[PDB]
């Protein structure tokens, strides 16, 4: 079945406000979550309502928008790299999990060029 969702919070982590962190949140994720193409993304996989037994299996570092939305709502990243990170392990598992040519595959493209163009301006 499904394991829980990644932490969203830690309450044993420092939390800080910063123009990278604030860029993140309201230029870099609102801009990919607006995309036609963001549903498959907005929340974790759900194995079991979508049949996939063998998904848990292969993918053993989930991640998905909604966490990373939450995780920046919620100050859990210290380091803009920690976010960054977590979008990349995203679309990795996309091309892990699925084929050339999959409808999700030509998904996760179109947001990482997003991605990389929103982040291109990320503020220093
Ligand atoms: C419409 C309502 N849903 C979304 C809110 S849904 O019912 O959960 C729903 C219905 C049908 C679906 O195909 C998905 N698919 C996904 O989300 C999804 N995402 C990723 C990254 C993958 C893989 C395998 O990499 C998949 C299969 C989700």
């Amino acid at each position: 079945m499904n394991p829980p969702p990644p932490e969203t919070s830690n309450p044993n982590k420092p939390k800080r406000q910063t123009n990278q962190l604030q860029y993140l949140l309201r230029v870099v994720l609102k801009t990919l979550w607006k995309h036609q193409f963001a549903w498959p993304f907005q929340q974790p996989v759900d194995a079991v309502k979508l049949n996939l037994p063998d998904y848990y299996k292969i993918i053993k570092t989930p991640m998905d928008m909604g966490t990373i939305k939450k995780r920046l709502e919620n100050n859990y990243y210290w380091n803009a790299q920690e976010c960054i990170q977590d979008f990349n392990t995203m679309f990795t598992n996309c091309y892990i999990y699925n084929k050339p040519g999959d409808d999700i595959v030509l998904m996760a493209e179109a947001l990482e060029k997003l991605f990389l163009q929103k982040i291109n301006e990320l503020p220093t």
